[PDB]
């Protein structure tokens, strides 16, 4: 195998930070958002990675017991902006060199975004992701959470960087985090 969520700073000091349609709780590292909607993810740095870094996101289960399963869309949802492929969870919005990608291997979906400094005025570079299936089509019985891994990466491929947060797509995120967070 499964790809590691293990937090991995790197040399670049590599942090996310988050700003309903969606709402992020700290307490719980979780992002609680609506399908398809704006979610907006701070990639924050000490200093500027080499030329060509990549950011890829891809989505794990959460739960040990259910790790090697691949995180797709479900069959309703999956059967598209254009883009990206119909089986994929996770989506960027408002970027023109997203990558959609499938291993070979492992059969795991992501999707790539050349690295971007902080536009001027700015002290954080912010993706757009949209998450295309809910958390009740994708964990079936119990409820299986989901986590979304966010690595930098070298243009060869290398790790620079790796962070991870818990994600829940839900019709009411407000309410949700509130629930979670009580809890
Ligand atoms: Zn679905």
């Amino acid at each position: 195998s499964v790809p590691s969520q293990k937090t991995y700073q790197g040399s670049y000091g590599f942090r996310l930070g988050f700003l309903v349609t969606c709402t992020y709780s700290p307490a719980l590292n979780k992002m609680f958002c609506q399908l398809a909607k704006t979610c907006p993810v701070q990639l924050w740095v000490d200093s500027t990675p080499p030329p060509g870094t990549r950011v890829r996101a891809m989505a794990i289960y959460k739960q040990s017991q259910h790790m090697t399963e691949v995180v797709r869309r479900c069959p309703h949802h999956e059967r598209s902006d254009g883009l990206a492929p119909p089986q994929h969870l996770i989506r960027v919005e408002g970027n023109l060199r997203v990558e959609y990608l499938d291993d070979r291997n492992t059969f795991r979906h992501s999707v790539v975004v050349p690295y971007e400094p902080p536009e001027v005025g700015s002290d954080c570079t912010t993706i757009h992701y949209n998450y295309m299936c809910n958390s009740s089509c994708m964990g079936g019985m119990n409820r299986s959470p989901i986590l979304t891994i966010i690595t930098l990466e070298d243009s060869s491929g290398n790790l620079l960087g790796r962070n991870s947060f818990e994600v829940r797509v839900c019709a009411c995120p407000g309410r949700d985090r509130r629930t979670e967070e009580e809890n």
